[PDB]
């Protein structure tokens, strides 16, 4: 009945936001879940970090749908710990079909020639190398199951075009597109699809925070979401200021399900027409 | 509980193949249908043409789903007849929400500097100008309904890259991407999404014919589908020789439904990884 | 000594503007020229048309460089007359190495679903089919010379993205990109390169006219180039309001010369960063 | 009368190969040179590393052209040493106008989920982070000169599509496209252009080595260049097996000179039609 009935999905960054939304949506449609998140502070994070209670709440939501979920608190930069958590989760759930490499950060925001080395490096470590780590940890289990699979990497509008003062994020998200194409070419012969979703602004903590509001409305002292919306909406072709996590989850579900069985190598924007500008 | 419950979809080329599949798939998900097709011969067509009986069979399939359907025999090259058919269908069904500009041909197959003027022109007339005519005829009804909507143009892998001896088709299908982007920019402010699907080989009459087998297997005497499949599969990253009409319809359904409410301006390949080459 | 010494170049639209500039620039660098232009009125042209005296002035400029030039007044929509003029010019100059498909128009400017059929059709005939006609007329002579060659098609920023109210031009210029890729794939095995140049606004008659000024500054009564410049400059990443014909000619020269001997299939924007938006 | 008369160009990886060719080609056209190279071994390098004598030979070639050159042995991974070298070169030559971020490696060659963590990281360090370091070190001098300038990043065909067993290289080279676009957007307002060149196989040490021949011809015992060439040529639309360093330098010269004064944000393939496939 469900669009991914009988499948198992591994989701990074599942404590909250889009990753929690992917976990719930795929569980609604029949999938059991391996959910990991760092659940702690991140250097120079421009907004509140996630907590262990966040990930436990994702787990309760999935359990409420009478689906199984394995959670682990792990940093995608630690490959050996990430591999260990994935291995244990697949040992419990019995298979791995879907990988959603969703964990990521937004930090800092300077001119690209002024970004500091460690701020550049943390961005590359999480948003590019951490994506590679995530796919690398899960893919041996998709291969050994021998049933094909579907892998979704979260890039960004910033993986195809640049906005000022985000250049380390831009470079990482472009590199995610290259990871999607490389994995797609290499895993295609095993009927494993690899695609990317490219969101515009999404109404998560990564956007709905004081730092982001102030960068978009420097004219203001205490800018709020109402003041940020008109600027953000000017980036879009549809008259909306941002999309929701459920919009990204619906794209991930399409890509994860048999309804896209022959779709691979695709950059799918969920961007309200940002990339038409 | 259908994914396009309460909607009306206008579909060109609906007598058979992908267009028939789109009408049946959207009807399964709750939409009433306006279905048009030339139902008649086309100059230099490399395979059997459609019949009035084909479109009557599409109507029977949609009515078996307890949905309403208006059909019409009309050539997308004849804008006034097309507009009159769409106006009458909308008067009968009460609204228009979805347009799928699917009608098209494959003809001929020569070096681009050797294609005859009228063969080039018929291809541009049907596969590029006919698509514009189709959207132009439908969009006043979507606009006047005031509920937004979703428009899907059928391009091709050949809308993004070229294969030898199909250059008039390549040119037209690239133009269709242009139409998608222009319509998306102009109609976005009215919450009307415009996207394109880009199929690889699909198991329809346009591909499954003797002229195609020979354009792919000159070495053979009377090549059939089994001799064509290895060649067609070499164009793909996934090990399949072609996709099915239902694969295109699943992509069209995604783009037509509220699950893609903020997806616009997108070229969505359904191509088994062709564009990764 | 010259960067295209000993070569012959066929240039459409050479009466004025970019095409005249290509003729002079290639002649400066050693090439003899076949120059054609309609040299007369065009339906619904939004600015002054070219004259026979324009083309004679291009000829004098080329002759002043002690280069040979053949001119003909011919419409690129008339393939038989265009082929006849090209055949005669190659019979005189002895070879054909370079083709620049530069002739084009800007007309009208309505919402895409309101553009009239004949206005759409004239746009397609000149800017898409006329480009095909141009390449088709010249390419048998490049092939028969057996020395390779280089073919440049003038597309536009509008061949990769859409601006409102130009959708027939957008569709045609996208189709030019498809022509470039199709010809590139088919002619590559004969060492014939095929590329496109994609200009932003260029300071020619096609942009520097009252209609264009008024469309960009509706707030004004008599808007001039000084009022148009700030709006046009907002489309660019570099702080300039437009590029010059010589900027396009320098790109065409690079592509025409042995310095790009292995460059083929490329869309080269000369766009002040428009496509970064 | 040189095409970059009076300019200063800073070039990374200038000891040999394309970087040496860029220094010599820009010097031929009138530029003074700041040339840096590690001139030393690199972990897991699949071919001979460069030497201090290589870079001294680049200096001799540039001085034979009666141009000035400052050389330095520095690793692009070490930003402070890199910045110190560039600061000293600019103090000696008086200005900086052109930056060519050319230094890079090819290493290893495994399935992407089997590449070891440190092999991945060295590739990201050199081919992505090293490029950022190179532009970051040079651009304050271009900015403070107040004359605009031109920056060229060396990506690859692998910056736009993937080949099997090179996924860490693919990811890094895609990131380099991101860097080009971000730098172009941020530096455009200062009339500083930023573009990328995308080579196919080039006849340098990075390709002409025994490990590459075997990664292309497993069937052979000791494959040489003649057994590699047919395979490499099948990746191309033009019938050549590779391009030469001089072909890349001609593209770099175009992008560095005033003949491309309004070209920015462009990915310029020099690829014999690879990206047409
Ligand atoms: N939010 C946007 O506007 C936007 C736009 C483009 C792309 N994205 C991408 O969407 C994805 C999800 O972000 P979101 O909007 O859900 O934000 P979020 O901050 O609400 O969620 C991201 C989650 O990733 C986790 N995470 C971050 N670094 C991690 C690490 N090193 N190891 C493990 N877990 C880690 C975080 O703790 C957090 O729970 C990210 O890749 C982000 O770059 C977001
Ligand atoms: N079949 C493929 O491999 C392939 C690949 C890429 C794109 N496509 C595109 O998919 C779309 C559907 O084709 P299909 O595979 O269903 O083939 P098909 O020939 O079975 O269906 C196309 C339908 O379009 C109708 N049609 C053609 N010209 C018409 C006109 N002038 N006016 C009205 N109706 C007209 C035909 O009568 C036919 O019923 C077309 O745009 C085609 O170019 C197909
Ligand atoms: N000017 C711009 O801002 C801009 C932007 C993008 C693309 N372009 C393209 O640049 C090319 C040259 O335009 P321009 O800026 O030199 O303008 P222009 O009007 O000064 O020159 C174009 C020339 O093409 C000739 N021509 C037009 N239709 C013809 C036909 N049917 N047969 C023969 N000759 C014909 C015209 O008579 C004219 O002499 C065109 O393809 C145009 O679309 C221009
Ligand atoms: N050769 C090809 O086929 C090919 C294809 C695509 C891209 N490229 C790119 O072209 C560029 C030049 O490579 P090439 O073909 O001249 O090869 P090469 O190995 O002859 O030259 C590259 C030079 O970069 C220098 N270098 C490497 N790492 C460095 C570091 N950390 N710090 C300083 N210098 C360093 C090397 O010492 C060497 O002198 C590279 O970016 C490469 O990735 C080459």
């Amino acid at each position: 009945t469900g669009r991914v009935a009988g499948k198992v999905a591994f989701i990074s960054g599942a404590a909250r936001g889009q990753g929690r939304s992917h976990a719930v949506r795929l569980a609604q449609e029949g999938a059991d879940i391996i959910a990991i998140d760092i659940c702690g502070p991140i250097e120079n994070l421009a907004y509140p970090h996630s907590t262990p209670e966040d990930l436990a709440e994702t787990a309760d939501l999935v359990k409420d749908l009478d689906r199984r979920i394995v959670t682990a608190q792990v940093d995608v930069r630690d490959f050996e710990a990430l591999k260990s958590a994935v291995d244990s989760g697949v040992e419990q759930l019995g298979r791995l079909d879907i990988i959603v490499a969703n964990a990521g950060v937004g930090t800092d925001g300077r001119k690209l020639h002024k970004i500091r080395d460690n701020v550049w490096q943390d961005m590359i470590d999480i948003n590019l190398t951490g994506v590679w780590h995530t796919v690398k940890a899960g893919v041996p289990h998709v291969l050994s199951g021998g049933r094909g699979g579907s892998i979704v990497l979260t890039s960004s509008v910033g993986g195809r075009k640049a906005y000022p003062n985000t250049g380390h994020y831009i470079a990482a998200k472009h590199g995610v597109i290259g990871l999607m194409r490389a994995f797609a070419v290499e895993l295609g012969p095993h009927m494993i699809r690899v695609n990317a979703v490219l969101p515009t602004q999404v109404s998560t903590t990564m956007v709905m925070n004081d730092q982001t509001f102030r960068l978009f409305r420097p004219d203001l002292e205490n800018p709020g979401p109402d003041d940020f919306a008109p600027i953000s909406q000017m980036m879009h072709t549809l008259p909306v200021p941002w999309v929701d996590a459920s919009d990204i989850s619906n794209a991930v579900l399409f890509l994860a399900s048999d309804e896209s069985r022959y779709v691979t190598g695709v950059s799918l924007p969920v961007d309200a027409g940002s990339l038409l500008k």
